[PDB]
């Protein structure tokens, strides 16, 4: 059987209610890793698996010096040759975040695979206990290797560049509409469809072991009467970066503008993303900043963060978000 | 035949870009609305059409003072015994914004149909030729009053309500994955197959005739390390509301709850909403805030300003959230 | 509290396997209603249910002899002053045909809400405990009456009409990709988003009280070489109506056409619909039969073999199509 | 530049109709290639293109016996130093039939594109123009080298093996719900998402060079009440396969059941595949035949055809159906 650490961070996966149908008044992130294994003693047919408890929050409260240690840590464990794989254990409300970052700092080919739950452990119903059965069986099956990141929820298993969550409440929230799914779980087997044709872990340029910080990113939205202090905001604490959720196609109003103007004057990048949810932000030369390509503003933060640590020329930059 | 005025504000529908293929430094919104009518003389058989041209600008650019002019003059087109219905020309990256807020203005059931394209009128297969006339077939049919706003692309019929700009660039985008369309157009022929079970234009308690302005609110956004200070700098520019585009189901960091306790003090209604693109943000008396049903931060803005020249009663607020 | 009968017809939801995570080898339709009901004793809080053993089936048995029982019995439940609405508990793979079934012929406004489950009463995360939990809720709402016959899984509320399932194995399988939900379930709360716009229930012609069979009707596959021999074998066999589930917008190929005309020759009724999934096949009168409109095949088979209990008449039949 | 064949089989995308809005009563295949080409000047900036007429016929009456000399014609073209790659234009309605067909025969790297049109070349915003532009893009691509066949309509380039058309009659009708799009062109560039992970044209073990004809398989439906007649029908018509286009994860009734042992003891191959559109059928070793996997009936009754050329084996067929 593969040797599989389970590295628990939080989540609603690890959350208790006094009810099975109580979906307020509970902490996201209270049961321990070992009591998640317990619930689904199954896994053990699957996988000799450790529990490891990293941390136990909301993810909603996951930040980049707390993302960077966990890239550090997985990046320790998959370094052994007694850990095949490692499953983490997340909130949904920041999962594409936290897998992002790992997808483009781990430096290894070994599965590492997120897994979350939009129900707490006590729910009628919970996701997470199937939700974790199967992230463990994608962790520890051979032909899972080289993928990149995954996070694997409701039977799917989507890359960490790709996919999102699409809808505030329900179960099957995490898609990537335009990009599928690289593989699904149905009936105990694992079905790979697509590789991503990106570049990721192994063949990865960011490297973080030795980081104990990271630079400044902040994210904008751009809406009608969007305002132009939110820019001198962010400048004057000392942003290095500035992602803006923009309008359509990273559109940007006379504001926005004298915004990003601004900004770039002051050595901050910009990247024009999109608020709608999906697509491709095309280069437009007449417009400030650099685009996004397809990365939505979460992962447009991410990958931003992580090229300011290596470089500040706005061509590799760029070049950075038409291949990550 | 009925008699449908287009009223044009610009957008993409009116860009003219020097060849067939050229994506980029045109201007959105510069064909005269004649222009677009010329264009597809069919548009004759279908309507009576009187063009009238109320703006030429890129739909980044509108503003909430000149949607309230559009709101304004829709109304007294409406009034009117000689217009049946009106097809408003817009620009995509906005049309969800300006549309709701008429959906809620409006005090008509005649038809008020916003059209765009997503290609300008000289590109190879643009889509606004046909956008137009679907969007007067719709306008001019008596199967289509009492329906609320709608947009009109791509051969569907969205509520203002629902639809949104899904994608920054395919022709597909405006999209309304949980709720669907109110119909579509197949055929030279209308298929409607729902009525959107909300408030709108005739039961619609907002009024906003003889306003000359509308309270600021500002969106900021959603994602781990979100900072506190732009909540201070909302705080400090004056807004009345803020609506904010949160992880997953409305949920907030300690920084953003110490932000929005901050806005609350002094009186800012702050409007829990998510950046997922979709779904439910339900109630949670222990985090700040209301919530916005759901609504997406955009629409969200638009109703929260209007709601707010009526009340600052949060439990009103929080009522028209969930019934508009 | 409401009083809710929950009527059980079989389906996975009643579906007990000797493992977690065990998928075939147990018979969908084994476990009684009250074991269904005693596994979600939360409930009793919403509805005083009384469970009624209706058949013990998987759901591909389910036949037109029977479904024609159930709606009787339907029928006879809604007409008691003591039964506010029902639940019918039914396996998936032919609910949707079960219950536009329903929608069409039961003639009260009080809620029928077929609910249903794709993983068994014994499987890990198994979603029939929540499903059933939800269908309770709606069924028991004064707010659902009069939405025509609902179908509940996954959160979600569809119309009988409208949905679909739309993948062999996945929880979030129920989808009308052009019509969305009629409402949502979160958060214990129920958010209706849209009405239908079409005939059912209290305002459609078809009542079948007192019938015991009803009118034979086959679906022929369309696909490049379809063979004309399968029409052959439907009338010889003596069908009533044949839909034919058309390449595209219900396109025949020269087999096909010589296919349709030998049956209508023979007074067959034939109704072309869509193997694609979505979507309108609009009236063509150069190629033979009437047409589904938005109908998918086994809808249309169900709308075709009612029609058929009523008329013979050509032009009578397609304008159900259209209304119905 | 490029050298690209156009090698033209008729289509919606060569229709031509009386007026610009007329949708019935023409041909779809009645233009000739070298007008498509004259209608999209733009084409020659690039590549070389060079049209041949192959058919030009509505692709509802296309043919295995007339797939099979295409797939020739094109190993043919592709076989020469003086042409890189292959467009060809086609009817949407069993386009990703004839362009599965091609991903499993074509012996080489250089792409083959397949594109369609929802409106005829004489249409208000016929799609076609730009259809076939964005084809020669991607067939003239070095990137678009070793990805197996493509579909490009609507700025998506699906893969043979998972696009389908899943509506009948918008624009946006080709997806992959589960598994997305090889790549989008959007601002006249390509983005390449992901790689599709099956055999494919250089790696697939089918060559049907030399072969005059195939193996007779049909479709049939899976519904209540589904008759056990359509299978002795095909049977006695000489059928090699049959694909059931089953309810739910290919769910057979008794009739089905019994049908398909008739079947079987007369050595026809059953491919248990789904109705629903999307998903995967899992192995089940309790009913009878083998199981499509993922792919919907259309391509199932394809993947049959071509692997009974080969084989009887079933272990070898199942295999290519996890395969290929
Ligand atoms: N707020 C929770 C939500 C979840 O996990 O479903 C979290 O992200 O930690
Ligand atoms: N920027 C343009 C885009 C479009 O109309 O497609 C607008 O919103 O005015
Ligand atoms: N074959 C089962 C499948 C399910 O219910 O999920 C049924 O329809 O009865
Ligand atoms: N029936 C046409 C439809 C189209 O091309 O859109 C064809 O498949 O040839």
């Amino acid at each position: 059987l593969p040797n599989i650490v389970i590295l628990a961070t939080g989540g609603t996966i690890a959350g208790s209610a006094a009810t099975g149908t109580q979906t307020t008044g509970y902490k996201a992130g209270a049961l321990g890793v070992d009591t998640l294994i317990n619930a689904v003693p199954e896994v053990k047919k699957l996988a000799n698996v450790k529990g490891e408890q990293f941390s136990n929050m909301a993810s909603e409260n996951m930040t980049g010096d707390v993302v960077l240690k966990l890239s550090q840590r997985v990046n320790e464990l998959l370094a052994r040759d007694d850990v095949d794989g490692v499953v983490i254990t997340h909130g949904t409300d920041t999962v594409e975040e936290s897998a992002y970052f790992l997808h483009l700092t781990v430096k290894s080919d070994k599965p590492v695979v997120f897994v979350a739950a939009m129900r707490p452990a006590t729910a009628i119903s919970a996701d997470g206990p199937m939700n974790l059965l199967e992230a463990v069986r994608v962790a520890g099956d051979k032909q899972s290797r080289g993928r990149g990141v995954m996070v694997v929820l409701n039977d799917r298993i989507g890359s960490a560049r790709y996919i999102t969550k699409t809808n505030a409440s329900t179960l099957d929230t995490f898609k990537a509409n335009e990009e599928g799914y690289l593989g699904v779980i149905i009936g105990n087997r694992i079905y790979y469809q697509n590789r991503i044709d990106k570049l990721h872990t192994t063949r990865s340029v960011f490297d973080v072991r030795g980081l104990t910080s990271l630079p400044k990113v902040d994210i904008l939205y751009g809406y009608q009467d969007d305002p132009e202090y939110l820019y001198d905001a962010a400048i004057q604490h000392g942003v290095k970066g500035i992602v803006y959720a923009g309008m359509g196609a990273g559109s940007v109003s006379v504001r926005g503008i004298a915004g990003m103007r601004k900004a770039m004057e002051k050595g901050v990048v910009v990247i024009r993303s999109t608020r709608t949810g999906n697509g491709i932000v095309p280069p437009d030369e007449e417009l400030p900043g650099l685009v996004s390509d397809s990365l939505n503003p979460a992962h447009a933060r991410i990958l931003l963060m992580l090229a300011l640590t290596r470089t500040s020329d706005p061509k590799v930059i760029q070049e950075y978000f038409h291949t990550y």
